């Protein structure tokens, strides 16, 4: 069982907590208030027992309460079959794909998050707040802010997929990490417009830590380098050129 | 189900509607198959069942998906398992697929196009931001069917063919303010259309445009505020 388990916040209260691997890939995203847990876009059949075992070190998939979800994801099928069956949580997901998911077939287990977002209460009494991040890329779109660590969980935005070679916890440079999240952000986030709007959003709330679904997580000076970067990404239909 | 209606026909080409609501189109030239949007894993046994009352399963050479979807991965086994067809798709999903890359074909964004025994071709259309980042339809150049995927679809969040326009519009009105990116993306796609030329838009659920009703929905879309027009509503 190759997997590492990295404590990002912690106050007797409250974790939050990474779970990765290496050949350092990050698998999943875990918060535990008092002793209940939320899972951050699980996702994965190819790591889900070795998920499970991540997270049995610091809670019994017994105590999962809720789950989350950034966006519709073509994932599974195959995945929230296995999360919906160990735990016996809350799905919280954009309304846009409420309806759709049945194809989680039983609708009483999701919660539809509204577009401008909400709050979800915790048991110490702290908040996680659903940050609105529609069109980058998908129409219905979120991130989960937790507020006690003051850690926005970003989904894909800031995201290196493709790759997975980051060596450390946390971006050290970004303009060496630039090339590992361009590319992604270029094509699929939908316009300037947005992002822009997105960014100023998320300046308002002052995140210490941005942390994408994949790759290395933003902290410190690095927080305002991506955000700086992002707000003036030409991105998606500004290159409606290269679309038809 | 299940009832198969023949869009068109013409002794080397078909398009076929299978349903129970829309389940599945088939396009059948000379003796080979082509799947649009077949999709579902809980619908898989239902769709083979439909298929093998027009053709062998055997004999489907391609099959199409018009965007990334929950139901288009792990349905993607199964349909490399029972035939040996190419499975189109747009490169931004090829990508991801290590999750048999051989039969993949992955589309580029501007589009491609596929050969048919006929000699026709059907030409992969570019949807993007429709609200999927990489999207595609499906013209028939054959028939002048334009498989629209989600664009033009009663996804409900009942004619075989629209027959009243403004009827129809509440089933459709909700999905494509919310869910298509911009009237920018919109309104080009609608001119990219236009030059196809097309006498029907099929879209993956509700009732098929024609005649009139092609150029009524058409019109509509190319002039519709949608997605981050409203930016107000989105935080």
């Amino acid at each position: 069982n190759g997997i590492d388990g990295v404590v990002l916040y912690e106050d007797a209260d409250h974790k939050f907590i990474w779970l990765g691997s290496e050949s350092v890939q990050t698998m999943q995203y875990l918060i535990v208030d008092r002793g209940r847990g939320v899972l951050l876009d699980p996702g994965g059949v190819h790591l889900f027992s070795r998920v499970v075992t991540a997270i049995s070190r610091f809670i019994s998939v017994d105590k999962i309460d809720t789950i989350f979800f950034s966006h519709q994801d073509p994932d599974v099928s195959s995945g929230i079959a296995l999360w919906l069956g160990i735990t016996k949580a809350k799905i919280y997901i954009s309304s846009l794909w409420v309806r759709f998911m049945p194809h989680i077939v039983d609708i009483s287990r999701m919660v539809p998050i509204p577009d401008k977002g909400m709050s979800i209460s915790l048991p110490s009494g702290s908040n996680m707040k659903c940050i609105p991040s529609h069109f980058m890329h998908s129409p219905g779109q979120f991130g989960l802010y937790d507020e006690r660590s003051r850690i926005l969980f970003s989904g894909d935005i800031g995201a290196a997929v493709f790759d997975d070679d980051n060596e450390t916890t946390f971006v050290e440079d970004f303009e060496k990490h630039l090339p590992l999240i361009e590319g992604f952000h270029v094509r699929y986030m939908a316009s300037n417009k947005i992002v822009s709007k997105w960014v100023e959003y998320v300046r308002r709330l002052n995140p210490l830590m941005i942390a994408p679904q994949h790759g290395a997580i933003y902290k410190d000076e690095q927080v305002n380098n991506f955000l700086n970067w992002l707000s003036g990404l030409k991105c998606g239909t500004d290159y409606i050129e290269n679309l038809f």
